[PDB]
């Protein structure tokens, strides 16, 4: 497809699949700073899947690359906060990241292809 707008619905669908994954539980909503009092000493930019979905539905992503940068920030924040590479919540993050990367690959390729076709002449 050379549809320049198709990525948006494709990302809505993929966020729906991520919300059905039990591995997304810890990442749907912001970290609570009463249960994790040192979070903002470690993490400069919090991110979660509900913020990603709201930013998409507001029309505040210009490309699936921007959405991808914010989802990758969810996963790098988990890696930066984990006291161990064997922790439950970090382990959930690695499986969810693999799922996300497997599915976003074609969304990015199709978008970049569609832009190149738009500028073909
Ligand atoms: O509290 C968290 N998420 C959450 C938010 C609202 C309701 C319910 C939940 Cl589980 N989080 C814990 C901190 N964290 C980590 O990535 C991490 C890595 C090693 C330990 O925690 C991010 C998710």
């Amino acid at each position: 497809s050379y549809d320049i707008q198709a990525w948006k619905k494709q990302c809505e669908e993929l966020l729906n699949l991520i919300f059905q994954c039990e591995d997304s539980e810890p990442f749907r909503q912001p970290v609570d700073l009463l249960e994790y009092p040192d979070y903002r000493d470690i993490i400069d930019t919090p991110m979660d899947f509900a913020t990603v979905r709201e930013t998409l539905e507001a029309g505040n992503y210009e490309s699936p690359m921007e959405l991808c940068k914010d989802v990758r920030l969810i996963f790098s924040n988990s890696k930066a906060y984990t006291p161990s590479k064997r922790s439950r919540i970090y382990s959930m993050s690695l499986r969810l990241s693999a799922f996300f990367e497997e599915h976003i690959s074609s969304v990015l390729s199709d978008y970049k292809s569609a832009l190149r076709f738009h500028k073909r002449n």
